[PDB]
Parts: structure tokens; sequence; C-alpha cells
RNA sequence: CUGAUAACUUCACGGCGGGCUUGAUGUCCGCGUCUACCUGGUGAACUGCCGAGUAGGUAG
């Protein structure tokens, strides 16, 4: 909206802090359909704690600012919360080495994530790699579609519209030493022309 | 341009009664620590005087 050639190109994720359980989610009063008002259908939820930091390979070759790389952040993830602190604005910084990147982090305590790049054709696959570590997640980390895709009437920013499934995944535990390459970091999205998956650049 | 967009789980509460861990016991025998060692103040802060004075004062 201001510098209409930033291309983030890429992001790698470090998580802190996680913390699951269930919480509930409340919803408010509808129009029921008879006469009426109350509230609909109650389930269970299950609710997340994440606190991560983030690095960026964009093209941009050149200073951002201080102050509209704050207010340009969005404000939700996966129907959350997305603030920082005031005091945290001064450990924002740009760099062109990402060895001393990891560096400017001020925690010590994280982990970085990959993808397990092994056969996975059962649910038995992954519990038998699930209690030999006991230490890896699983996430949907791209889509499948049903459609070629086609133009229907009500999409949502009147794109194109297709119907899309779910593809498990398997996270990993990286330290980053010495010698891990950053291609098994750095993820993106490639385009696989039935299935969306976002997986690292090391493939 | 995020299984997208919005979202109050709340009110009340007495865990209680009673209680014998006991009896008995031999840690002992032997034993070589030793040899050899430089701490270095040149002359340097000297001589009177009063007072009975190992006290006290006083001169250049």
């Amino acid at each position: 909206r201001t510098t209409s050639s930033f291309r983030v190109e890429s992001f790698a994720i470090c998580v802190h802090q996680l913390h699951v359980e269930k919480r509930g989610l409340t919803a408010e009063f509808v129009e029921k359909g008879d006469g009426t008002i109350s509230a609909p259908a109650t389930r269970d939820d299950w609710q997340c704690d994440v606190v991560f930091s983030l690095i960026l390979n964009t093209n941009f070759a050149q200073h951002i600012d201080q102050d509209t790389l704050v207010t340009s952040l969005p404000k939700r993830l996966a129907r959350g919360s997305a603030k920082i602190a005031i005091d945290d604005f001064k450990h924002i910084n740009s760099f062109s080495t990402l060895e001393t990147a990891i560096e400017s982090l001020p925690i010590e305590a994280g982990r970085w994530l990959s993808l397990y790049a092994q056969s996975n054709n059962n649910l038995s696959d992954l519990l038998a790699a699930m209690t030999e570590d006991h230490q890896l997640m699983a996430s949907c980390v791209g889509y499948h579609l049903l459609e070629e895709p086609k133009d229907k009437p009500n999409s949502l920013r009147g794109y194109k519209h297709a119907i899309a499934e779910c593809i498990i995944g398997l996270i990993n535990s990286i330290t980053f030493s010495s010698e891990t390459d950053p291609n098994t970091i750095f993820w993106s999205l490639k385009n696989y022309q039935n299935y969306l998956v976002v997986q690292p650049r090391s493939i």
C-alpha cells in the first residue's frame, strides 16, 4: 500500500511456547426459525497459545521504516490475536546476512520447524514415528482440489472456486548448530496443479 | 489476503470417629616416609643545651 515492490518470497517459524486446552467458544444469539431467540448448537473446541518469531527473506534491499512497519501488522492468526509489546519495538531490524539474524532474537529458548520427508501411507506409519520421538507434531500443510476449478457466482472476492481436502504432514525440531543449510527452513507455496502444499524449499 | 468475517459458561457447598513394633548380639590380627637449600640495609637521620630524670623540654 506504500511501496509496491515488497515481495516477501518466504518466511521462517520459531516456536517458543505451546499450550493447547479446551476452553469453549460461546456463540451468540441468532433468530432460530420457529419464533424464538436462543443460542445455536453446542460443541467443544480446542484453543492454543503460541509465542513465536519470524524471519522474512524478501528482495527489498533497502531499509523499511520504524513507524509504518508496526502499523502494517495484521491483528489475527487462526482466529486469534497478534500483539507484541511497546518495548519490543526496538528489536525489529533488517539485515543482509541470516547468520547474524538469529542473534537478534532476545529469548534463546526456542525450536525451528521443517517437514519430515518419510513415507506415511497410513495412520500406522505416523504413530510408529511418533512413539520413537514423542516430540513431533502433525498439522494441515496444504489442500487438495476436487475441481479444475470453475467460476461460481457468489465466490468470495469473485475469483474462482474449487473444493479441497486437507493434507496431513509432520513437523520437526531443528537446532541450527553450525551446518544445517537454510533450505530446510524458509518455506513457500508451489502450486502443483491439484494440491497447494506448503513445504520448505529444499525439496 | 489466515477451516475466512462476529462471539462473557455461570450461580451454591463440614470428611469424619478409635489405636503399644517388639525380643537377642565381641570387628579383629601386622606396619621406618625420607634425602639437599644465602633473601641481598655499602656510607647513609649527624652534635649540643636546660632539668635530679630510661619523664620532660630546647637548638643549627
